């Protein structure tokens, strides 16, 4: 085969961006937010830009932190469908431009 | 030897998508999950897409969330066979096609 | 240096498939297991694969879960020297013909 | 596909150094701060060097530490938005002074 | 840069085998073993190695598990400096042997 | 894309061993170690070299462990500023001598 030495460090990048409006009590309950109210959901790398994310998120539209993950990169809100999809849009745009992230699409479950 | 630095981030993924009917109570004690029920397990990266799947599954079937991993990104399910391999078909081709993500084959185990 | 960004997937594999006979009371009190009993060791990946295997191994002989660790992709099974072993090897042949999983020799410890 | 064996090992980065200015009381809470403060964020590698990191930001200026975490390597200091802001400024030129560190822009948010 | 797509898995290797003679009633207390004995330690991977080399030491010489951990492979042993030596000595062989590992040097400490 | 099998394994590497003379009440507070002493930083792979740095660095000079770390390969060691140093000089040498380790340069932090 073959060796290498890889020194890691972390990237930065939005895996996902996903807006999920009428998740159901069941699910609500999972995850640990309060039911009816869409979701948003958000993996970031490093971990440490759940922070930022989180304050972006809450300054662009009338959202609130489900929670926020600094090590595993997770964030979740929620609110309506249409402030989580906005918070969810400026937070991935935001951190492209303020960041230079790598970004995603902003995705979406309905029904 | 070589040296290599590596910015690491999450690949999207469904790794492995399988059905148990018929478990045993051992199984089901270990796992965490009642009895008498058929099983399907995902493993998904990033971790976070498990919210997501459990979403799609729920909604794709008469099944139920034996657990929920953020974390690791697993996600197990039960109900009837039929149920459970109906949730975990959706599951999967919901998230190659809402999030482009890289899919796997459906199994199952049986007897 | 170089700078590679990677997007990391968990690979399919069993990594080893180990039979211990007499192990001792010492080593079993250290893992956990009941002592006068046989052992088999699996490491799987991704870590989902325990509950799979674990439902394999029950199926193939007359053997007992010590432990099933979902995270590490651990599996511990006790009981005769006959039934760890073909246990072990029936799951990791179910695990290539069912997953298509890169396996492993089976290994063994005696004395 | 081919197999490579990679021996890993920490790279040395300072991977994000952030600035905000205004967090609010909701994302304060969550975060575990003072609320009516600034906050700076830095993503470091190995985890270790928070500690150090802790110790040049302190003696840059009047900033305090909100927490320390020597394994993610995360480091959250608050203060005056002047305080934090040279702070951070001198703690990423430190450690590539001192470390000789991958080093990255300080960034900013406010409003 | 260039974006590269890694299954990863664990190799098979053990990356340290070291002796310790007279570590001294502090780094005892630290570690979690008695004092007055000579002390073996070993980073095995994958972490389940653990087990298997503890069979092994343990049957190899009059050595006792300090402690055995199955998630980060490491295997802690003490006992006299030739019991602890021959334990180390016999385990690293026997790993090469019957499973075909990637080997090491043993190490050692004295004073 | 481009898709690579990656069997991982720890390198053996000291990256960095750092002294910090006057951390000040409230780091050291934070660190877990105590105030009025100089202090050693050191992150280690694997993980287990840190009880073997421990021995060292205790037999190279008057200093203490204010902790050791044998998962994420941290030591933090105190004493005087020429205890500390000395410990620190020691140990990476003595790595680097009896196994061969990858080393690193020693660095200060003072005021």
């Amino acid at each position: 085969k073959e060796r290498i030495i890889q020194e890691f460090v972390p990237g930065k990048q939005v895996t996902l961006a996903h807006l999920i409006a009428h998740p159901g009590e069941e699910l609500a309950k999972k995850i640990g937010v309060p039911d009816a109210v869409a979701i948003g959901i958000m993996t970031l790398t490093p971990g440490e830009t759940a922070m930022i994310a989180g304050d972006l998120a809450l300054k662009a539209a009338d959202v609130h932190i489900g929670f926020l993950d600094r090590f595993s990169g997770a964030l979740v809100i929620y609110g309506s469908v249409g402030a989580v999809e906005e918070a969810l849009s400026q937070t991935v745009s935001g951190l492209g431009r303020l960041l230079n992230y790598t970004l995603c699409e902003m995705t979406k479950s309905l029904e």
